[PDB]
């Protein structure tokens, strides 16, 4: 159980699935982070034993850019996911706070992020619901590190965020609205996410949750606004790549970390 491993401490916010929290091993005495997923608000998408099976492959997967995952624990109340606490925050506040913000700036952020999604990719592991919020950094260091967050969760769990709805709105793929999705859809967020990152303005715009999901599903998108002109045309090119509406067609993570862009706007 929980309770012969953790000792909780503080409420350190709510993230996706559920509230998180500060807790310290019984034994090493090192703080984690756990998020208690509710049975009575959260539904089982998957069979109680595939839960447990990808788990077990989450826990021996080790990345410098995916939040490392220790244990997972369940009763007949709630579910446990305790993992590595990060103490750097959300990225994009840390961006906003910056005093200049570069093309070789914003491929520091890609690279990382899209190395994340590679290894995930390589094993059989999506995030689906991949934004900014699930971009935390590491430390509060000067040359932190990315790590992605809430990789796994969508695939065997599921409530109401209205708060939270318009967020979700402008980062998800057209195949997930449709319903029949793959591993492509995050390729997809990373397109918008570098997107905002180069612009500052969302490729998919509307003023509520169905105008930005009308636009996100008809998936035309321009680099008509006048901060596009100042971005390189090999950048435009991978946003191309990495928009490319058929999943199908959709270039994979993999190919996107191989990019002339990504190359050369980094090491």
């Amino acid at each position: 159980i929980f309770s012969d491993r953790y000792k909780g401490q503080r409420v350190l916010g709510k993230g996706s699935f559920g509230e998180v929290i500060l807790c310290k091993d019984k034994i090493t005495g090192q703080e984690c982070a756990v998020k208690v997923i509710s049975k009575r608000q959260v539904k089982q998408k998957t069979d109680k034993e595939s839960l447990l099976r990808e788990v077990q492959l989450l826990k021996q997967l080790d990345h410098p850019n995916i939040m490392k995952l220790y244990e997972f624990f369940e009763d007949k109340g709630y579910f446990y996911l305790v993992g590595e606490v990060y103490t750097g925050g959300e990225l994009f506040d840390e961006i906003i706070s910056r005093k200049r913000f570069s093309e070789v700036d914003a491929a520091r952020i890609i690279r990382q992020v899209l190395s994340g999604i590679t290894y995930m990719h390589k094993n059989k592991i999506v995030h689906r619901d991949l934004k900014p919020e699930n971009l935390l950094l590491e430390s509060k260091s000067k040359d932190a590190n990315i790590r992605i967050i809430d990789f796994g969760l969508s695939t065997h769990f599921e409530s109401k965020k209205m708060k939270d709805k318009i967020g979700t709105a402008y980062y998800i793929a057209p195949e997930v609205l449709h319903g029949t999705y793959d591993e492509k859809c995050d390729v997809w967020s990373t397109g918008v996410i570098l997107y905002i990152l180069l612009s500052g303005c969302p490729p998919f715009n509307g003023a509520n949750e169905y105008d930005i999901l009308k636009k996100v599903e008809k998936g035309k998108y321009t680099f008509e606004l006048p901060q596009w002109k100042k971005v390189s045309e090999s950048a435009k090119d991978l946003i191309r790549k990495m928009l490319t509406y058929v999943p199908s067609m959709r270039i994979s993570a993999r190919d996107a970390l191989d990019h002339e862009w990504i190359q050369t706007y980094t090491k």
